[PDB]
Order: C-alpha cells, then structure tokens, then sequence
C-alpha cells in the first residue's frame, strides 16, 4: 500500500518502493513538474505492522541536494500510513540547516505534511 | 568524519557508513552492549557542505522491526554533524507509533539527542 | 481578531481574550460540550503585529489540571492568526506529562491544530 | 519549587512567580544582564502534582514584543521541573513568527532548553 506516488497539499510529490523487509527507497519532488527539485529519499518502515486497524508506522529523510541545487539542509518526515479508501500517510517533519554554533538554535525547522495518493 | 560509531547520552549507539554521494546505511542500537537491540538505520547527508564552520545537515531513520523485537514505530534523527576535537552530532528526533484514528493525536513523540565519538 | 471562540478540527473549543498589551487569557475545553474539560489557559501574542499581510505570532498554555481532572501535563500551542474570511489560528503544540526520570524521553508529544472560528 | 530564577545553558534567564493554583507569571531575558532583552511571559503548571518522583508538567509564552523590541514571533517552552539538589526544569520549546502564506511552512523552529537555578 505504500509503494508509489504521493503528494502533500501544497505542490510536492513524491515516489517510493516500500521494500518486503523494511526498507524505503525513492524520489521527492518538491516542486510538483519541476525534475530539477528531484532529491534522492531513504528511509524504513514496518514490514509487519499491526492488524488491528492502526497505521504502519514510517520515516524518511531528504537532503536537499542533488545536481542542481545544495541547500545545505536535511528533511525528515516521521508518520504513519493509513490504508483504504482515502489513502493517507500522514507525517510531522524537521528540517535541520547546516548552521554555525552561534546560529545553532535555530537550525531546525518544524511542521507536517499530509500525503494522499490524489493531488489537491 | 561521520562515518563511525556514535554514543548519545543515555546508552544508545549506532553505527554508520557516509557513502560518497550522501547515502548513511548502519545499525542502531538502542541499549549499549545488547545485540537483541540491534536495528537497521537508512539516511542521507550533505555531502558537499559549506566550508564556513556550519555544521553538515543529515538525517536517519530507524523502524523498531527486528528479529526480536516490533514496537510498530519508527524514529527520525534530524541534525547536523560539527567536527574536530569533541565532534558531534546533535539532533532532534520524531517517535511516531502506529495508531488508531482515534489515538493519532498521541502517536508523536519528539525529543533530542547528542551524539558523541566516546561514551557519556 | 483574536478574541472569540475557536474551534479545532477535532473537537475542541476555546474561548480567549486579547488584552491590547499582548496578554492571551481564556478557557480551553477539550471535549467541545462538556463542561468537566474545561481548563485555564494562559498567553500572549504579539499586539502590534506587521501589516503586509503576514500573520500574528502567539502562544499559549493549558495545564491539564482542573476540579475534575489532573492529567499531570500541560500542552503549549505555538502559532499564528491570519485574518479574513476564513480566519484561523494555525499552530503547533506540545503536550509534556511529569515522568520520572528513567521515562524523560517519553515525556513529550508534538502535533498540530487548525482553529477556526466555524466547527468542523 | 518552581518559583524563582533560572538560568538555560545558553545565557538567558527568567524568573517566574508559580501562584498557588497554577499560574505562571515572569519575564524573560534572552541575554543576561541585558534589560532590554526582558519579555513578559505568563503560563501554567501542575499545582498538584504527583508525589512519585515524577516532574512536574509545565509551559510558558513570551512573545518577543517589548519595548525595545518586536520581533513578530512567540515562543514556547512545554516541560517539567524536577526538583531537588541539581533542580532542573527540562523543555522542549517552539518559536513561531508571523509570516506570509507563502512562507508558512517555515514559520516554527523547534528545540530544547534546560534551566538550572545556576548559571552555565
Ligand atoms: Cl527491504
Ligand atoms: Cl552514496
Ligand atoms: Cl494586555
Ligand atoms: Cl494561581
């Protein structure tokens, strides 16, 4: 159920192979039709999650460079996914900048991100 | 300067290889000297970061699925590397279960964590 | 445009006033209709806020301690009003319960609301 | 226990009147020794809080507006105090600035403070 495309509420899109054992593999997209916002994403997820109707527990991490940009920085999302109809994997995010120590304690930016399998 | 062994302050460690391009693959171990305790990690990492003293943003994964032990979770680290003597990487992490509808509210912890190359 | 009622999209109602100096007082009730969820919050916001469009930066507290109810924790909201039609405070809270010391890093749950002045 | 002085790791300080009932009233000063750096902020804990060496849940706001100073954002600190030699209350905090639509997204930086009735 996780496996393919999804995209959040604001024009991002991403694609991921849910791999058998755990593991998460894919793309973000964070300008949805831009190939040049296209960043390599890595990250797990439970492979035997419970049955009780509760979601299946995931993170992944972005850092944002790739050939075409580097913004010396590092999203990850933490969420779970939730089956059916209406689809969701629903997520809070940090994103860490390379800072100085001085500029430390604001390294770290905080939000969430819904993710459904249709645009909004 | 990544690539290694890690100690937060509470008994964790983890293991972990910075490949060339920004990929981190290792182990993370929850309880310092269990084996049972032993998960696979996945991230990425600015692998050309800024040469003005700003630390190295990146960003991991750990599902809590072994062959021991399922908590039918996962936690992010997102954080920065800082080098030199005392390198560091300090962090903000994400716990997010697997829950019901009604229990997502409650499915999010957030804390910190700083990791060092010797043991608290 | 800050003083009323407001409604999350779960649920919850609060009402609230802005004092012009900055001060946020009001009542928080968690379960919208049931007077027993009824508790104290306390705050501020920024009284001379920008006028080029950006929204009002504010806070709150609820601790979780009334005369039917002690949870021993307190949630913070962080966030933000945006006027107009369709006007809403949109935030992001933390909610800490008192642990001891050996479950500290259980201690705090993150998450986010929408408040409206409309229910859902 | 809570009322008083406290001083994070970082150079700022408050202090802080814990009324009877649960009120938290105070001012903040985000570079010691500095009077110009003082904010009002007000919040709420547990006034009775449990007796097996659990913290005790508290949080507080201080929108930074004063009179020197409006930086059209609010933070939040969500933690516990816990008592004794070495006295610590132990946050997780949250600063929001009013911004555009635009840039909502990165309107909130997260992160920690640990405050000590002695400075760092
Ligand atoms: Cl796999
Ligand atoms: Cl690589
Ligand atoms: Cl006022
Ligand atoms: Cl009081």
């Amino acid at each position: 159920g996780i496996t393919g495309t999804w995209y959040n509420q604001l024009g991002s899109t991403f694609i991921v192979t849910a791999g058998a054992d755990g593991a998460l593999t894919g793309t973000y997209e964070s300008a949805v039709g831009n190939a040049e916002s296209r960043f390599v994403l890595t990250g797990r997820y439970d492979s035997a999650p419970a049955t009780d109707g509760s979601g299946t527990a995931l993170g992944w991490t972005v850092a944002w460079k790739n050939n075409y940009r580097n913004a010396h920085s590092a999203t990850t999302w933490s969420g779970q996914y939730v089956g059916g109809a209406e689809a969701r994997i629903n997520t809070q995010w940090l994103l860490t900048s390379g800072t100085t120590e001085a500029n430390a304690w604001k390294s770290t930016l905080v939000g969430h991100d819904t993710f459904t399998k249709v645009k909004p």
